[PDB]
């Protein structure tokens, strides 16, 4: 029981899952610059390139089991190298995980259409929460950042570093 | 001491490795779908597509230590996703490791000319040898695999899987 | 196989090891002064102050072993007693490991061009990416300092102390 | 109690153990080449080299004990640099070890006529039992491989490599 | 990338440090000679001895990476069979390690000519250093040995064996 | 309470305390020379020197402690680098350390002139005895050298190396 | 299958082993006498000395297991109560060492000439190697104590006491 649309659907969100991981892994070594020297920064971001690429082999794993074929296209590359701030490298994120959920939800919404439950089950359990907790993360983040006056007050993105995300 | 054609080759690189570590990973779920079914073949080419990623990270480092600044580009999909067999594999990834090894060698002659010992030793340290030792590697696992008839003898690679790979 | 102007370019090299060491021991001893007490600004230096010296050591050892004989020179008394801030030491130690990088640097083209391969694989293995490494880190600290607003911001200083050289 | 001709005998066969060993090195680094990879034949081979080093050490302290003087000759390289196949390769040991053993048996026979029960009893004892068996066990090798349909069949070399030599 | 000028200077090599290791175990068993009986001098030449068979099996198996084939020579015998003193032997072996080192510089000169990092890298790495410290040691212990009246004192090597190589 | 005739006085102690590690330095790599090689006297002047680097540290951190201003000078270096022998080499060092010695009972005599017994218990603490003992046991060395027949007697100083400084 | 003359050589054999037992026992109180005081000579004679005991049981053993009769001899005394010198003693246990090898030669001859292949074996297993051990290693010692000077070199055999057998 497997659409194409369906096939196609998650060909699609694997390619953004990679995308996820690519802009990620270009904000870690953004912030290890020696001009901008947030170490926790880097591995914040670098930690979560990581789990992106685990979301993407979860689907690859998913097409394979039902039987579709996986079709991988160009992960394009992140629309920015200078990520000028650590506060906008956060807003940024935060669009990104954004997008990346509605675009599950699109999927999600595909899938019940197709009455596919093991699609709809399998996005809900692996997917939905966890985008939701990082939105919510990020958001944290983002709000902490701007109250404590990023990016201009000298010392809000070095604490935010050291504390939070060390 | 960092010429501009040595920053912007060492981002070729960067790109060239992201590349291999897709190539790779596209091979490894070839091997676990249910007309291939070569689970070691898959695991082989998950854990190559896993150093590939390291091999990108680290030259990612050398570009902020000596103060470059990384630029990254797409990240090219790999030419075929239908892999044909485990041989055909095996030869694909032979071909692309010699290829990514000249980009090497070029990047090599490149630091001599411009008198760049950081950069000649870091290839040498951690580039040169695996590439050798890689390409040494594919190169025996096409030879049993062609003499025990891959991929047209039904067992070669069945065999080869459970054994070599194992 | 080993030239006159060779064992002299080595001698001068460890008499400026010894320099850096001294430089460093130094800034140790400022920072634990009663009106600058920045406690771990002063570890740091210390710490660096030991390395250089084993930098040295590793350069005897070589002369040794290669039959030349070491000559040793005065070291020199560093520029500054008063080293100003915590910002001014760190700007002030990068452009010494600078200094001390392109002198390793000259030393490894005169290397090459005596057709010395063991001085430039012993430069290469333990100097080079040891002063890049080196460079990298108090340019971090240069750009961290600066951005909290060092010297004259009340708490840069201390918080650079307390966090990242804690 | 000790001959000239006994001296002279053991002199050769501590040449001839040598001999040995540089046959087996010979055949172990052959089958890790490139266009051979069995690596267990190479482990095999490699360890047999070792063996036949140790047989030539106890003849010279055999020599240096009963006073005699070792006189050492050239090491004739091994007959073949290309050894074909695993089971050639073998064929090739197994007459290496007969011709070996006749020759201690030979110096066995010559010690006996010298009336040298020491030199005897230190044949019977690290000699020519393990001579038998080293013949016994190449002969099972042999045989194994050629019923398997060995070199032309492709997987008996491959499946006795990793079964029988694993 | 490897030419054939290169694949015959490393087979050369290769013939060279077996002819080395040939030589030392030559001496190790000069001094286990019931009228020379110093055991710790039979010990320190037998252990150099394994070195440089390891020394030549690295070779091998960097021929067999590159793809070369590995051709082997007769491994000549050792000039002297009666190696006259500790002194001598020492002496000796010292000319030896440096007709090795050089033969090893000519082949790095070799690889720089034909623009092949990767044997330059591996002999800077494996034996370039290995060679000078040998080198110095040796030149430390013939020091030792002429400076306490070797050969002709009759406690010198005694001595010397007991407590340098004991 | 803290003179300036005092501030003065540790700060030129500090340089003779880094005066006297540098001389122990150049002793230590003299032992090690090729043409020398006394391992056991270069170990000892090594372990010399480092201890007269931390005689210089604790009075750097007694001027800080005290509130007087470190002023450092340049470190002369040592007034021979062929040190000749063992024998001269212990005469040597046991002149510094009787010149560091009454330079340090000057110290104490003008710190008991300007009533500051904080700095006679420091010195009497920290440097009276243990100056005391050095050269007591660089009295022994050589006396025991010299007795034994050094420098040439072709055994003393190899004997005394592996024994006394063992 | 047991012959007369071949129960009575046992006999003169077990008598010859405890005459070596009681010459080492002699040696060994002569060196631990007040004017000779050479206290490892003493411990390696004695040690020697328990050997012999064991190497007299073992044809005993022999003896009682072919069912022959032990017939005891007065074990005679040894030639000399002052051994004069380590050197001395040496050369006499080398002496007896042979006399005793020669005698075992003696033995094997007369039971190969019976046909007693079990007393053959048990010589050459037993009795054969041991003598040239042992011969061996008195010749090694009488070596070394003549290129010290033994014995009117006041050190030789202090020194050999010390360090060979000690
Ligand atoms: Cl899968
Ligand atoms: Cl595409
Ligand atoms: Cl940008
Ligand atoms: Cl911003
Ligand atoms: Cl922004
Ligand atoms: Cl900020
Ligand atoms: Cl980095
Ligand atoms: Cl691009
Ligand atoms: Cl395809
Ligand atoms: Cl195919
Ligand atoms: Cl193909
Ligand atoms: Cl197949
Ligand atoms: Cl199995
Ligand atoms: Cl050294
Ligand atoms: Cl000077
Ligand atoms: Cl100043
Ligand atoms: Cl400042
Ligand atoms: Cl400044
Ligand atoms: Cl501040
Ligand atoms: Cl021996
Ligand atoms: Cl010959
Ligand atoms: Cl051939
Ligand atoms: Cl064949
Ligand atoms: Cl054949
Ligand atoms: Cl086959
Ligand atoms: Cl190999
Ligand atoms: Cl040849
Ligand atoms: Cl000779
Ligand atoms: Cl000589
Ligand atoms: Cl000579
Ligand atoms: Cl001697
Ligand atoms: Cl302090
Ligand atoms: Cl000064
Ligand atoms: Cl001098
Ligand atoms: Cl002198
Ligand atoms: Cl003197
Ligand atoms: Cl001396
Ligand atoms: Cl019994
Ligand atoms: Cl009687
Ligand atoms: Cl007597
Ligand atoms: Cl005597
Ligand atoms: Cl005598
Ligand atoms: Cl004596
Ligand atoms: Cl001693
Ligand atoms: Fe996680
Ligand atoms: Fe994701
Ligand atoms: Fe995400
Ligand atoms: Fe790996
Ligand atoms: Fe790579
Ligand atoms: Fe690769
Ligand atoms: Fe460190
Ligand atoms: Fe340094
Ligand atoms: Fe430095
Ligand atoms: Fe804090
Ligand atoms: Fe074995
Ligand atoms: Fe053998
Ligand atoms: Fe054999
Ligand atoms: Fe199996
Ligand atoms: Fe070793
Ligand atoms: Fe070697
Ligand atoms: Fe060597
Ligand atoms: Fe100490
Ligand atoms: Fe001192
Ligand atoms: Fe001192
Ligand atoms: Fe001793
Ligand atoms: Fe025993
Ligand atoms: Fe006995
Ligand atoms: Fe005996
Ligand atoms: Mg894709
Ligand atoms: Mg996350
Ligand atoms: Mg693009
Ligand atoms: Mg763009
Ligand atoms: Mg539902
Ligand atoms: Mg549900
Ligand atoms: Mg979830
Ligand atoms: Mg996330
Ligand atoms: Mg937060
Ligand atoms: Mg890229
Ligand atoms: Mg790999
Ligand atoms: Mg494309
Ligand atoms: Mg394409
Ligand atoms: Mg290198
Ligand atoms: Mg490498
Ligand atoms: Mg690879
Ligand atoms: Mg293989
Ligand atoms: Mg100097
Ligand atoms: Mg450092
Ligand atoms: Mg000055
Ligand atoms: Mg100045
Ligand atoms: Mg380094
Ligand atoms: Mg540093
Ligand atoms: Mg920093
Ligand atoms: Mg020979
Ligand atoms: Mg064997
Ligand atoms: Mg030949
Ligand atoms: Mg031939
Ligand atoms: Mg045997
Ligand atoms: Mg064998
Ligand atoms: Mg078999
Ligand atoms: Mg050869
Ligand atoms: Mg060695
Ligand atoms: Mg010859
Ligand atoms: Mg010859
Ligand atoms: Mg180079
Ligand atoms: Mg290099
Ligand atoms: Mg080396
Ligand atoms: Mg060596
Ligand atoms: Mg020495
Ligand atoms: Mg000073
Ligand atoms: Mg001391
Ligand atoms: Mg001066
Ligand atoms: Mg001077
Ligand atoms: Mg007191
Ligand atoms: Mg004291
Ligand atoms: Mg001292
Ligand atoms: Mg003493
Ligand atoms: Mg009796
Ligand atoms: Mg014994
Ligand atoms: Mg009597
Ligand atoms: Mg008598
Ligand atoms: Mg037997
Ligand atoms: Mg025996
Ligand atoms: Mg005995
Ligand atoms: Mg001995």
């Amino acid at each position: 029981n497997f659409h194409p649309d369906s096939e196609a659907a998650i060909n699609r969100q694997i390619n953004l899952e990679l995308y996820a991981s690519y802009v990620y892994l270009s904000m870690a070594y953004y912030f290890s610059r020696d001009d901008v020297a947030l170490n926790n920064f880097s591995r914040y971001f670098l930690h979560q390139s990581r789990e992106e690429t685990e979301h993407a082999e979860k689907l690859m794993r998913l097409q394979n089991q039902r039987g579709g074929r996986i079709r991988l296209q160009d992960i394009k590359k992140p629309e920015q190298d200078d990520w000028e701030s650590g506060l906008h490298a956060m807003e940024c994120a935060l669009l990104l995980e954004k997008n990346v959920n509605q675009s599950l939800l699109e999927l999600h919404a595909l899938a019940s259409d197709k009455g596919d439950p093991h699609l709809c089950d399998f996005l809900e359990t692996y997917y939905l929460n966890e985008q939701v907790k990082s939105i919510k993360e990020l958001g944290d983040h983002v709000h902490n950042l701007v109250k404590m006056g990023a990016p201009d007050a000298g010392l809000a993105e070095y604490l935010f570093d050291t504390h939070t995300l060390g």
